[PDB]
């Protein structure tokens, strides 16, 4: 029971990683109900008293949730860009043109890596200029991403800057 | 009375959102603003026999100038309705009773400044439009709608997106100032956004720990 | 005498703004220059009869060096007028009592550092101009003034906008370094910004906490 | 002995700068490297009859590993000199008293992390040229030296400039990752840059108050 909770947290991280990714990339309709597995995060929400023993554990958890929200935003971004694609506008067409794989199109690995890279650059406020929103849906998604990204950036990194002394 | 002032705050936020938009993007329904101004007249009637002179000596004039209809550049006089923000500024103690309320107020004012700067950005872009240098021409080309050009929705979304990116210090590169007026306004927006982040999110860090 | 210090501070701000700008751009009004020189001569005269010996060893040499005209490129020696900053540097006791004064000083030093970096950026971009890779060629190509070339106003606004975007961590992508000297200067600007942005905005957050 | 400690710190900085640069770029002078090796041999000799037992069972293994010549890939095997950083990491007491030497050390480790990331970035980029995709091809196109391509100076300056921009969250848009390896490396660089910003410059904000 002492080490059961760490394994439970690792498996909940696994399922919270691989449910949105599958539901956003691998469909290419009753299987959509599998998205309800995300409710398992309440276990790690309620086990904070046991998880927060060490400050390095809190830093690892903060990095993990930042990466997790980046992954979820990447999945949403790919879903948005995939809905518009079969209807040179949109990020998927530009990505296919850039890597020399005209839309066929880029492989799933390339699309996921591009989406995660764009989401990380937006959340960290770098904006490399390689990937830029170009449609109304993409622009509104970007606006929401920067809003909640300012919020989560402030909260997460203020917590980190408070803990680092400890 | 608390519910009344919270509803007053909601209506103040509504008019602050909808006045600059109608000033800039419109003038190329009215039932909502008619209801809002009628309800604000009801509020000023509530705010006023012994305390009427005290209120008249205090904040009566500021509300009065912001409550007189301008029905008779001619249509631009409605920008004076933005003065109602001090109605919320004067009673900030009531709103600062909870940490969540302060957090929501900070986010709301950040979005409100972004909206106001978006309206100013569109006004700057439009005043130079009839003179491929401005941002409106680039927007038209990128969206595949070369200059009727982009619609009102596309133009507002692009202005808000550029303003949010500049304030948050992302700089996506899709929209970049190209004329001197755009460059100066962008410098001002960068300073405003730096101040926004510093002050607001220092306050946010202060609240979250408690 | 009571208000002489703030007038001297304003004069120092003026010369700090207009000496690097003149040296970097206008080398290829004199009345205000003469007025400023006469005002500084008056200041050094009244700064002084048993205390003259104390000043002779204290700060007279620096003020005398910064006050002597160099007219006999003779204009490059006029950069010595930038030495007047020690007058406000040493008098920090008076200027650090009002919190609003401290905030205004921080804003002015941010703007001054950005202006100096813009002047250095233009000097770098112009020293390599006669040698399609520099930022001046791209600026001329993108604003519709192909090299001729852009006006002085356009060049200054572009340089200041690039410097502000670099210091504020926006990086708009309109102006991007494309030469070894430009890239090295951009790295130096990145380091100086990492220090100065953090320090100044931490101080500003501290004042806001008050 | 303090002079010896500071000289050893300077030599540690030198080797941490020049062995990864050599490994990344110069593969496919030596007098200074030989002098530094002899100096570190002198240092490990100095590190030593009652005290030799403590050193032999203490830090002698790491120092011996970092001091044994590998002149029998040798160019890649010379990287084993990077373990000399423990020699400064284990004497942090001596380098924490000036109150500004530690700030200089923070700036130096900023520059060192940026330089190492630049070396890794160039190592990633150069391995893909045999296989207009890649940052080296774009660099060649931009600076007007199409792929023989850019010189070693241009490649190093571009790599360091991109790494600094990524860490400092500017993203100038001149250099942008395009391959999966470049994108993943950039993701990692952004993450470590954010974390290092938080930690290191929280420490810097704490230190600048004194
Ligand atoms: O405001 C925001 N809204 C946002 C919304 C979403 C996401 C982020 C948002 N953000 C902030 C993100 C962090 N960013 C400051 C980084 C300091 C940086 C630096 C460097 C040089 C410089 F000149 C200025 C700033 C630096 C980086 C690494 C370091 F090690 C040290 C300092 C300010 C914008």
């Amino acid at each position: 029971k002492a080490v059961w909770d760490w394994l439970i947290l690792l498996l909940v991280i696994y399922t919270a990683v691989f449910t949105p990714y599958s539901a956003a990339f691998l469909l290419k309709l009753i299987g959509l109900l599998k998205t309800a597995r995300l409710l398992r995060l309440v276990r790690v929400a309620r086990k904070l008293d046991r998880y927060s023993e060490y400050g390095a554990a809190v830093l690892f958890l903060l990095m993990c949730t930042f990466a997790l929200i980046a992954h979820w935003l990447a999945c949403i971004w790919y879903a948005i860009g995939n809905m518009e694609q079969p209807h040179r506008i949109g990020w998927l067409h530009n990505l296919g043109d850039q890597i020399g794989k005209p839309y066929g199109g880029p492989s799933i690995k390339d699309k996921y890596v591009t989406a995660l890279y764009f989401t990380f650059s937006s959340l960290t406020s770098v904006g490399f200029g390689n990937v830029s929103p170009n449609t109304n849906s993409e622009k509104i998604f970007s606006i929401c991403v920067m809003l909640i990204g300012s919020l989560m950036y402030a909260s997460i990194f203020g917590n980190v800057s408070a803990i680092i002394q400890r």
